[PDB]
């Protein structure tokens, strides 16, 4: 009996959040698209810092999706 393999750790992903109020982000920076925020209110506030991180980045790889309505 010569065996020994183990590495199937299961972990669930976490939803995005704001950077100022860590509140429901469900939004993306309309400048770099590499940040999350609840509303423009915070975006402006935490802009002095984020700014540096924000770098002109055009849209790249897009995912597939399709919402619905009731
Ligand atoms: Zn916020
Ligand atoms: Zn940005």
């Amino acid at each position: 009996g010569s065996s020994g393999s183990s590495g199937l750790e299961a972990v669930a992903p976490e939803r995005p959040r704001c950077a100022y109020c860590s509140a429901e982000a469900s939004k993306r920076c309309s400048r770099c698209q590499n940040e999350w925020y609840c509303c423009r209110e915070c975006q402006v506030k935490h802009w002095e810092k984020h700014g540096k991180t924000c770098v002109l980045a055009a849209q790249g790889d897009r995912a597939k999706s399709g919402p619905s309505s009731g």
